[PDB]
């Protein structure tokens, strides 16, 4: 009978022994309540502190997750591969959700205290949640305190009207509510409140950019890992919310004369219509995620980044070598090659969604085939698909990430780059793919030493472990000391990042340290292609 | 006594042992005429058969070179570095030129043997085939080598844009030397029908042109084009109209109707024409090749696609670092080129080249863009490197590139390479690469006899050796227009086609590789053309 005491009350939890004897035991609190729940008059406001309760508190099962419905259709590209190559498992997760689904779960290890890494899941604002990662593994082998939690997503989370009617970014209020709850009571757990690291992937990792960017966050956590995702993607910050809520505005029937008031009559609604709405926005954009509203992101993401408000945190950031596979995956045939045809299409309309048909439109786009052409085998199909899930890769996850690591590295404060040149094999993916979006999930969280999951169906071999270990081990030891080296060595050094040097860290079977990670091709969507149109 | 029996008279030369024992001596025949002097009503008139002569001739010395002056300016950076790092000793050659200079020189052996003819060139206006010695070539080789001396400059390629002066005489001396080769080298143990004509340089811009005429038909059957094409900036003259009358105003010979400006330039001295200062626009020529309709029909690149020099077995290639002279001016002690200096080059280059039209910026910064190390931004050193590459890649890889690509298109033989050696001399900077010529001596052998007037290099057994290989490919393409047969080296040299693009990459280590530096080349070819109008 697992008991801690917290500031709100005493909670029982559960010990469960991982299948791998040489793991110990974890002791894990599921549900716990960070915030009041968000419903009535709480919707559409920032979270609140939970209320008490005297007795103890069951901790047993998973809550419900916040309302969403994976049927609905969200943008394809920005979810990871596990996710929709396996939507039925996604499901029983997902099932049953409720408005009242601010909760959030912990892994503690059975010397001194210990470090807090906090998990920000993320598909794309609008779906999933912490519960389908499972922290026992990272927990008991890099003897660290995990923590997954649920916040509000879509509509719910999001909802902007562009004024006081609605802010918005309730879902990282959220995040910052439950790092409040984890700094004033992990200690309670066995905790270090002072060493607090908060990591993501995918769009996760975008809310780790921008809670490194508030000054709402500041206090609470003191590192940050951000895995394939950043800020300054097309699809991190929403820059027209106004147009997108009052379209959900219609669809629901809700319009009324003061914004006061329609958001007032969206209260009424049930949680469930608002998350149906199929509202679709632009190609690669976002209808409902975090906007600028002066108070939470005070400015443009990047021009944060200049005044060096994330310089106080330690960073850790990188991408996997094929990010952008769903980006070219329509257009592969049976031979696993793209036609120059194809080519010349996708380009094209890249340039249409991302650029928006400006002056000069047609002489970047040239220039844009020419760079993502391999000349030395130009007919080649298959080197063409490479280029063109390249082009992707590089466009909304390198240069961006790349660009952050940069101005986090400025003045020499602790950042580390790396590129996860790794991926299991299954049948979730194409077998002529490299490691694409989210692949670096199972390795992070140690999947392999369980051996294959529901939700990760893949044939890990002895060679798959050898690196989870080696990731966990990286990824903990930043944890606790702010350096991928210390204090547990590898039975290579992981180079600090700074804009000169530009070393990073090649992860896979073959680890080493390498610089200037595809500075060609950074420097090309960084300096030249700003140049070309207007 | 070396005699030998011509269509014209018969002539005696003289036989010269080398200083290399391996190498066997070889019969020397030097100041052969190949046509009637071009003077008089002869100037500014294409070439005509020389008249015969009654005794046995004397061919033991050089006779004089065609009107030209060193010292007078012409384009630095058009000039090998050998030629302009040793001025004095090419002055020793060039003294006492004389307007009758059409003469040729040959090297014999001591069955029919392959004729390799040698066409020099500096920038169309100076320079001759008496400054290289065939003899090493030819002893090793055991082919036929001949270097000739054809009209230069003004004399040489004046042109009215009309009937009264077409132009291209000096191409079409060179042609009229061929048909003598064709008809009279059988004489010699040649084999008139395996005749292959080589150059380096604007000599190489000849030879291109050359395989593109009509009137070279039946002459020659393999090309070996070197550092050089007909598609440079500076191999043919679009403007000739222009820098001729330019010239008329300075002798005073100027006048409305062009037969007779023409016809008062004939009487001037061939000193007062050669000694005129008349500067084209940078990287472009005033006197050169131009298209007249006849000789060169059309534009050199459209005669490519036309097909008219598929007929012939081709080998063509450039340096390292060909473009040396374009950034030597720029270059610190630290052997290094600022970030200011770069940009400031860059502009330049630029405006020269496309001269200031729409999206010049666009351009500008894209060019900019592509010959920048991301991965070494900083590096003095490596932006020197990049700005020579810059200047190789524009005159001499792409347009060479281009070429071998036309040529090799329904898949006649052609043969591609990069010259990746060098010998060591204060002729040129030590960070330097091979640059413009430096190709030369190991064509013809020069560390075999080691360091010359010419060439003060201090040449290592490595350089023989690589020499040995050089000529070894050189003369085999000459004997069966194929590198590799019938002397095998004691590496294979892979056939050129477009889609493999396979290359020799010459250097002490030798080796082939594929789509040499093909991501620049495409840039050139493709991409920049879209940018501006
Ligand atoms: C918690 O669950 C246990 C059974 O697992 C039950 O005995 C206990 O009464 C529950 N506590 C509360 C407060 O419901
Ligand atoms: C899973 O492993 C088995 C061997 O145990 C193999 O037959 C199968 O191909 C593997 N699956 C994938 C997707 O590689
Ligand atoms: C032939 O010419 C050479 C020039 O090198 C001269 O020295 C020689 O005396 C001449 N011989 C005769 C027989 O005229
Ligand atoms: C002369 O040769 C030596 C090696 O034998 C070399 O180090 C030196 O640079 C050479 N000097 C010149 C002027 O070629």
């Amino acid at each position: 009978a697992p008991t801690v005491n917290t500031h709100f009350g005493k909670l029982r939890g559960a010990r469960v022994p991982l299948p791998s004897e040489i793991l110990g035991p974890v002791d894990q609190y599921l549900g716990v309540p960070y915030a009041a729940p968000p419903i009535g008059e709480k919707r559409f406001l920032p979270p609140e502190p939970p209320p008490s309760w005297s007795g103890i508190r069951n901790a047993t099962h998973f809550p419900p997750v916040c309302p969403q419905n994976i049927h609905t259709a969200v943008p394809e590209v920005m979810l990871p591969v596990w996710f929709t190559a396996n939507l039925d498992i996604v499901a029983t997760y997902i099932q049953e959700p409720n408005e009242d689904c601010l909760y959030l779960n912990v892994y503690v290890p059975t010397s001194g205290a210990k470090p807090v890494m906090v998990y920000i899941h993320g598909g794309s604002y609008m779906e999933g949640t912490g519960n389908m990662i499972d922290g026992s593994v990272l927990a008991s082998y890099g003897n660290v305190i995990v923590i997954t939690l649920n916040y509000r997503v879509g509509v719910l989370g999001f909802l902007s009207t562009g004024d006081q009617a609605a802010k918005g970014n309730y879902g990282l209020l959220d995040q910052i509510q439950a790092l409040r709850w984890v700094s004033e009571n992990i200690a309670f757990f066995g905790g270090d409140p002072r060493r607090i690291t908060v990591f993501g992937s995918g769009i996760g990792a975008s809310c780790v950019s921008l809670l490194t960017l508030s000054h709402h966050s500041e206090g609470l956590f003191q590192r940050a890992i951000i895995q394939s995702g950043s800020a300054l993607s097309s699809w991190a910050v929403n820059y027209q919310p106004v147009k997108y809520t009052s379209l959900l505005a219609d669809k629901v029937g809700c319009n009324v004369l003061d914004t006061v008031d329609m958001v007032d009559c969206l209260r009424q609604k049930s949680a469930k219509e608002l998350v149906e709405q199929d509202i679709q926005p632009a190609r690669y954009h976002v209808a409902f995620g975090p906007v600028i509203d002066g108070d939470v992101i005070p400015d443009d993401p990047e021009i944060l980044m200049e005044q060096g408000e994330f310089l106080n945190y330690d960073i850790m950031l990188g991408v996997n070598q094929g990010e952008g596979l769903k980006f070219v995956e329509g257009v592969v045939d049976p031979e696993d090659g793209v036609s120059g045809t194809d080519f010349d299409y996708s380009v094209s309309n890249f340039v249409d969604n991302l650029y928006g048909y400006p002056e000069g439109k047609d002489t970047l786009r040239e220039t844009i085939k020419f760079m993502y052409t391999d000349w030395a085998d130009r007919d080649n199909p298959e080197t063409r698909r490479k280029t063109l899930v390249a082009l992707f890769t590089d466009h909304q996850w390198v240069e961006p990430s790349v660009v952050t690591a940069d101005l986090h590295a400025r003045y020499g404060s602790p950042t580390y780059f790396y590129a996860f040149y790794h991926h299991c094999q299954s049948l979730m993916k194409p077998a002529w793919s490299d490691a694409a979006h989210g692949d670096e999930v199972p390795y992070v969280f140690g999947v392999p030493m369980v051996g294959p999951t529901d939700l990760f169906p893949c044939n890990f071999s002895k060679n798959d472990v050898m690196l989870s270990a080696v990731v966990m081990t990286y990824w903990t030891n930043f944890a606790k000391t702010g350096d991928p080296n210390k204090p547990v060595p590898q039975d290579v050094a992981w180079s600090k990042y700074n804009p000169r040097d530009q070393l990073y860290l090649h992860i896979g079977l073959k680890p080493r340290v390498r610089d200037h990670y595809r500075a060609t091709k950074v420097a090309f969507w960084k300096h030249l292609v700003p140049h070309l149109y207007n």
